[PDB]
């Protein structure tokens, strides 16, 4: 249908090589323009999507929700259904060395990401 047609068919969907250094923060910046909050929020939000202390879904989706001021739950979700690709290319955007990208690179695949790496390489 013609509804249908007007927007993506998956609003969540972002492929491997858009996430960059700075993706993350950008989508945040696009609700919270101020340089200081953004980058706050930024820095929460990768650890909260981590589920690092064990957490839980739910537990991850409550802390997200209330980082962004109990509104924008369309952003919520879509951190949340991405929540590795968002943690993971994040941290291997932004390393420089041979040794810390083979690090992440093997640490992704003991994770069962050899999807995303896939992605992102071909």
């Amino acid at each position: 249908g013609a509804m249908g047609k007007s927007k993506s068919q998956d609003k969540n969907y972002v492929h491997a090589r858009e996430i960059d250094a700075y993706w993350l923060q950008r989508q945040i910046g696009r609700v919270y323009p101020d340089a200081h909050i953004q980058h706050d929020k930024t820095t929460s939000a990768l650890k909260i999507l981590s589920g690092e202390p064990e957490k839980q879904l739910r537990d991850i989706e409550n802390d997200l929700m209330e980082l962004f001021d109990y509104e924008h739950h369309e952003l919520v979700q879509k951190l949340i259904e991405n929540r590795d690709k968002v943690v993971w290319l994040t941290r291997l955007a932004r390393a420089e060395s041979r040794e810390e990208r083979d690090t992440i690179e093997r640490e992704m695949a003991s994770e069962g990401l050899r999807w995303i790496l896939d992605e992102l390489y071909g």
